[PDB]
């Protein structure tokens, strides 16, 4: 009765296993993680209280490659499967995805103690934004940040922006390179080179203001496009390695929160304090509840955070309108006799009122976010164990949920013929978003309590968007402005493209071209260029 024995020889087969020739331990080192991996998930399918786990090859990797290039085909893919909730793997997370309105109310009204969207996202954020704000602090803090910069999106606000974004996209149209409209009647753009511009320009004269806009003028510009490379799912896996890209980020991020740091000690050492902009509400407006002042470089970092997450969101989103009007003239006819009749044929100047009465232009808005959430996928970290409800599944804490209401805005079950583009299916409902029921207040404001609609492109619970009536203001004079002044269409045999999902927002695949040509080619826009 020998287990003697066979003790001597594993410790004899360990010794020879370390004698192996570098080949097969090379060889071994790969074949070992690769078998036991396998094996795990195979022990893993047998579990009851686990979501089904979808299988990959490649350890640590995952699925990575397929979510992370067709992240909608790959969810109806698992969908079809497993159904509507179930786990796979990505770069060495485990990521339970939860599809559908239940799956909203999962995860955007998930418990405070359950979840951590901060232990998500902070990687991705603070680095480009900076420390103490957003995701770098508590969220009682997050809270109380959103209920300052909430205090500058107000109706009066809008009001006053209208007017200035209505100016700088008239000064886009008369200067840049890509109009020049006093010069030519037609040409040819890349959206994805016009948007983004247009976009930072009209977010910076209203929400940051003249100075700030003036600087973009300037080579001070260079520094938001390093600032926005630094802005990248890359983050996500190497926050920080010692490249160059990191280190022009890190500068952009120092001299441009300087920037802003700058402004506001010359405004407060003239009490030159109004209500001109976020930066004199912030600077007026920036207590938290315990008595602590933010520092001027954390209200210089919010800024960032702020303009930064409107600049990607927006200007994915415009780009998107122009794509799929460029081959419905029947849409961009609709919205411009809805123009002169809201304008009285153009001799009303537009305001933020006027605006409220353009439903179907605010529809035409709601249904290209409808199309392209910009945001595809959106994650919490797994704090406490979680029941699913009316399952046996438990995911444990040290997963991290994703929700997708991109994925259900294009089902056919919530969106009759979802992949049709369709401002009419708006029709009596051209509101950005609606509340359905009761309310809550998390810190900034009453916000619906349900997260069940199924149309939800500002998230729900503790970390909606703030966003939602600016983005509509900005996005609202800009293509009422658009509409007024141009037709646009493909160039021959071209259409919508195809959305890019491996950038930080989903944006078109480019170059988008469109072609553009003045309603009234004798058209001038005035002032001084
Ligand atoms: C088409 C435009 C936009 C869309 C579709 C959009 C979408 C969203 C979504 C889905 C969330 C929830 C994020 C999550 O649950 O993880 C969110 C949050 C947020 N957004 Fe937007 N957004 C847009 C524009 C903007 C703009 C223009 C701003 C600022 C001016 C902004 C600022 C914010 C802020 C401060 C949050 C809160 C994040 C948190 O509490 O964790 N967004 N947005
Ligand atoms: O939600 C964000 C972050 C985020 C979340 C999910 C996917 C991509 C990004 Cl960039 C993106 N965003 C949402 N609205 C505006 N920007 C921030 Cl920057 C916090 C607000």
């Amino acid at each position: 009765s020998i287990v003697g024995e066979a003790l001597e020889y594993v410790n004899i087969g360990l010794s020879h296993f370390l004698a192996l020739p570098l080949a097969q331990r090379i060889s071994l080192i790969i074949i070992i993680p690769f078998i036991y991996n396998i094996v795990w998930q195979l022990l893993y399918s047998l579990r009851k209280d686990r979501p089904p786990l979808v299988f990959y090859w490649i350890p640590w990797v995952g699925s990575a490659v397929v979510y992370g290039m067709k992240p909608y085909e790959f969810f109806e893919e698992c969908q079809k499967k497993y159904g509507d909730i179930f786990s796979f793997v990505l770069l060495g997370r485990v990521m339970t995805v939860y599809l559908g309105p239940k799956g909203h109310e999962f995860v955007f009204n998930a418990k405070l103690a359950d979840v951590s969207a901060e232990a998500a996202y902070a990687h991705l954020t603070t680095p480009v934004f900076g420390k103490g704000v957003i995701y770098d602090c508590p969220n009682s803090r997050l809270m109380e940040q959103k209920k300052f910069v909430k205090g500058a999106l107000t109706k009066e606000a809008f009001k006053s922006y209208v007017p200035l974004i209505a100016e700088e996209v008239y000064k886009y149209f008369r200067d840049s390179k890509n109009f020049r409209l006093n010069e030519r009647t037609t040409g040819t753009i890349d959206v994805m080179v016009t948007q983004p511009e247009m976009t930072i320009f009209t977010a910076s004269r209203s929400l940051l203001g003249k100075e700030m806009r003036a600087k973009l003028d300037t080579d001070f510009a260079y520094l938001y496009s390093d600032l926005d490379k630094g802005f990248t799912p890359i983050n996500f896996v190497f926050p920080n390695l010692p490249l160059e890209h990191y280190r022009k980020r890190d500068h952009a991020q120092k001299a441009i929160s300087g920037t802003y740091m700058s402004l506001i000690k010359e405004r407060r050492k003239n009490n030159d304090i109004q209500d001109r902009d976020l930066i004199d509400s912030l600077m007026k407006n920036s207590t938290y509840k315990d008595g602590v002042k933010m520092t001027d470089q954390e209200i210089a970092n919010l800024l960032i955070g702020v303009l930064m997450g409107g600049q990607h969101t927006s200007a994915a989103t415009s780009a998107w309108i122009l794509l799929h009007l460029a081959e419905r003239p029947d849409v961009q006819q609709e919205l411009y006799e809805e123009q002169m009749r809201v304008l009285d044929g153009g001799k009303k100047e537009l305001t933020y009122d006027l605006l409220q009465e353009m439903p179907l232009l605010n529809q035409t808005i709601k249904e290209t976010l409808r199309m392209h959430h910009p945001l595809h996928s959106l994650f919490r970290k797994v704090m406490k164990d979680m029941h699913v409800p009316n399952t046996s599944y438990v995911i444990p804490a040290g997963y991290h949920v994703l929700v997708s209401p991109g994925y259900t805005h294009l089902r056919d079950e919530y969106f009759p013929n979802a992949h049709q583009f369709n401002i009419h299916r708006w029709n009596n409902d051209s509101a950005s978003s609606y509340s359905v029921g009761e309310e809550v207040d998390y810190g900034f404001g009453a916000i619906s309590k349900g997260v069940s609609s199924p149309y939800l492109p500002f998230g729900g619970g503790r970390h909606r968007c703030i966003g939602e009536h600016f983005a509509y203001c900005q996005l609202g004079v800009l293509m009422s402005i658009f509409i007024r002044t141009l037709k646009w269409h493909y160039p021959e045999g071209k259409t919508v493209p195809p959305p890019d999902f491996t950038s930080m927002v989903t944006l078109p695949t480019g170059p988008a071209k469109i072609i553009w040509e003045k309603r009234n080619p004798e058209q001038k826009i005035g002032g001084r260029h």
